[PDB]
């Protein structure tokens, strides 16, 4: 009946506004997480190669 | 879940600093204490040579 697509209509627009978040800085998060462990690991392979050489290796 | 996966990344921030400490006088103090051992030693076989020849040995 022309009453029932009148609903239809009238549920499919609720549905398609569900107030859809950003996921923007719920990754951006992880990536600063990611390089903030990486700097720390690169710190302990710095100073173990120091503990190695008496020096810090050459660059490049 | 996202929720969880917005801890993880809360957590991994935090165990990346620890304040990591430096590891440099608590080695130079083992090196100089290597120095001075050595010279106290050398001083045993200087005085020793000398009650050899009544004479400290030539340089080099």
């Amino acid at each position: 009946t022309l009453i029932e697509l009148l609903i239809v209509v009238a549920i499919i627009g609720i549905l398609a506004a569900i107030a859809i978040p950003q996921f923007s800085a719920y990754r951006v998060k992880a990536y600063n997480s990611a390089a903030s462990s990486d700097l720390r690991n690169l710190k302990t392979a710095l100073e173990s190669a120091f503990a190695d050489d008496q020096t810090y290796p050459p660059e490049s």
